[PDB]
RNA sequence: GUUCGCGAAGUAACCCUUCGUGGACAUUUGGUCAAUUUGAAACAAUACAGAGAUGAUCAGCAGUUCCCCUGCAUAAGGAUGAACCGUUUUACAAAGAGAUUUA
């Protein structure tokens, strides 16, 4: 048992991208270079646009996700537990921690 | 202007006066700055509030800050000098189930 340390962590989630990554490849094939400037010293390189848009929309679906994940999270640990005595939620999320401990 | 020469005129008798002409002496101040409104002090007054730890009443001492003010100050005081008191989501995975798809 145990937690999960930050390199076994990280390449499970890179494990897990992957995979993501995969099946977004197959669900696309189921519906069907470097430029160096020398004077500037600056390095260019020509990517598609279709590929660099679904990088962008999948952060940002990840990250509304995990928004979404931690949303109702927050919805249902507030509507949990009335037993104890508390006064605010900072009281209430205290009171809680204290249970995790033992 | 002074002094050393030189030349001419007059008085002289080689001295004085006069004006011509060479030298020498002395040689570069001051402003980062212009004299009332438009290149910048600040208080006071009016209005509105009105002193931390609190259940109430009373001492304070610090810290953080791209706020300082008094003071000779590395002392101390400025309400414990003030401000601080808010807003808060991703280094994120691993297991186990029902609906909607795909071709
Ligand atoms: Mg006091
Ligand atoms: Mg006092
Ligand atoms: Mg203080
Ligand atoms: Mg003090």
């Amino acid at each position: 048992r145990g937690g999960i340390s930050y390199d076994q962590l990280a390449k499970l989630s890179y494990e897990k991208t992957l995979r993501n990554l995969a099946t977004q490849t197959q669900n696309s094939s189921k519906q069907d270079k470097v430029q160096k400037d020398t004077k500037t010293g600056k390095i260019t390189i020509a990517d598609d646009d279709k590929l660099v848009n679904k990088l962008a929309v999948s952060l940002q679906s990840e990250s509304k996700k995990r928004y979404e994940a931690r949303k109702r999270q927050m919805q249902n640990a507030k509507t949990l537990y009335g037993v104890e005595s508390f006064i605010n939620d900072k009281n209430k999320q205290f009171n809680e921690k204290l249970s995790r401990e033992s």
